[PDB]
């Protein structure tokens, strides 16, 4: 369950379902994006408590690229931060990433594959497959504050 | 945790987010509503792996009611398959069951509760407090097989 992607000279990207993801990585690359920190001790229960989590290491390890999913191991699933290291955006490694995800999950045999896009990447996901309000299905927040 | 919602005469309701709901009680109000039947082990998987479930009882025990919740136990819940009898909608009763389904999980110190609202019942949400596409954020499904 653990891949290697591409190869480069002058370094290759392993992509892995396993989970041996170290917050303080984690942390690192959250900042890079600009996210604000969150207290590690809930990063690690996320972590924990996410049925998929998904992580592209760029050796020479090194995080570049996350995504984790929860779900109830059964039927539904839903995606949230999935992110790439700015240096290595631009690449298809997002997409990488993602296609993977969707195929551990199939194979888990998750039948409902969620997640909830910001306006900037949604074109992102329709690509990938994602499809937007379907049948007049509305994703809620509640009281939320952005 | 467990909780007497109102009594009753010609039975009372009652609340509970222990957790102990009998997947044959379940399949049956899913037919009283009917959904399709489900691998009564599938079922149950997805039902320990809710981080909440909640109840509705009518005792004089029978399963009136039910919402579940997965989560990260420490950023985001997605509320799943919450429905109630036939028998006993127009009561106030999916309302009582959702509020104390979102008081249970900001107690808990879950801050994003989200969902995913069928057109027909995005209007009972809104009157719960929750808001869609909260400023371009969409929900999103792969490949929908609706
Ligand atoms: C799940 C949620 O709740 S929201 C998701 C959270 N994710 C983030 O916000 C992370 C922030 N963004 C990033 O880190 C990255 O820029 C990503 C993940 C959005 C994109 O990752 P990248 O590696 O740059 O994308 P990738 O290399 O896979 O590009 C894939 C394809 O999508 C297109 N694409 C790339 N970025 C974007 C974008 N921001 N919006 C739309 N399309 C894009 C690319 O052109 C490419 O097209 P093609 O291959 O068909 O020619
Ligand atoms: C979770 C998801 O994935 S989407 C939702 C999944 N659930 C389902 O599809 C099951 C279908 N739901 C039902 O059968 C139930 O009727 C529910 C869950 C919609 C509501 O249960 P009820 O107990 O009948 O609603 P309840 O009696 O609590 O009514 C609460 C309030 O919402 C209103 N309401 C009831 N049904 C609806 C509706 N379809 N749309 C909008 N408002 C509604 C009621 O008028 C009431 O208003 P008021 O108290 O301000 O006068
Ligand atoms: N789900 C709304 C997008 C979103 C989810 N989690 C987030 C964390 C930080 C942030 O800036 C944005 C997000
Ligand atoms: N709002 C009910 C839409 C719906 C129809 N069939 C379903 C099965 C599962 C579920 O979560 C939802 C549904």
């Amino acid at each position: 369950e653990e891949l290697v992607l591409l190869e480069r000279t002058l370094e290759q990207i392993i992509f892995s379902s396993a989970g041996d993801v170290n917050v303080y990585d984690l942390q690192a690359l959250c900042d890079k994006v600009g996210w604000p920190r969150r207290p590690l001790t809930k990063i690690a229960a996320s972590l924990r408590n996410s049925y998929l989590v998904a992580t592209l290491h760029s050796v020479t390890k090194q995080l570049i690229g996350m995504a984790r999913a929860t779900s109830d191991h059964a039927f539904n699933a839903t995606i949230w931060d999935v992110l790439v290291d700015p240096s290595y955006q631009g690449q298809g490694l997002g997409k990488a990433l993602m296609e993977k995800v969707i195929r551990t999950l199939l194979q888990r045999d998750i039948s409902n594959i969620t997640l909830f896009a910001d306006n900037k990447v949604v074109d992102f996901y329709k690509n990938l497959g994602f499809e937007a309000d379907p049948q007049g299905i509305k994703g809620m927040f509640w009281y939320p504050r952005f």
